[PDB]
């Protein structure tokens, strides 16, 4: 895998961002993580949804450099959203969320599961530390 540059257009949710990628505006879904959501009327605004959403927003808005890293399988989902690992100043946003107890590791689909181990270790630590969702 390799990272490629991207430019923030807009943070939409904890797990969804609008980026300029290869000169086109595109919606990205963060690979392998589920955050509580602010949108979706199925539940509305879940608990920690605003926090997850604010965390992603600050992290990407305050970055010098944003990079996207596609995994080895499908690069878009059925909604046309890019499926990627997002990095803010070299720090993976998907992991940061999980490390802070603001996201769970998603149901995984090989072969898009390169960082699965890594994220699960972070999730286990946030649970051990009883952070946010785990409190």
């Amino acid at each position: 895998l390799h990272k490629e540059p991207a430019t923030l257009i807009k943070a939409i949710d904890g797990d969804t961002l609008k980026l300029m990628y290869k000169g086109q505006p595109m919606t990205f879904r963060l690979l392998l993580v589920d955050t509580p959501e602010t949108k979706h009327p199925k539940k509305g605004v879940e608990k920690y949804g605003p926090e997850a959403s604010a965390f992603t927003k600050k992290m990407v808005e305050n970055a010098k450099k944003i990079e996207v890293e596609f995994d080895k399988g499908q690069r878009t989902d059925k909604y046309g959203r890019g499926l990627a690992y997002i990095y803010a100043d070299g720090k993976m946003v998907n992991e940061a969320l999980v490390r802070q107890g603001l996201a769970k590791v998603a149901y995984v689909y090989k072969p898009n599961n390169t960082h699965e181990q890594h994220l699960r270790k972070s999730e286990a630590q946030a649970k051990k530390e009883k952070l946010n969702i785990w409190s």
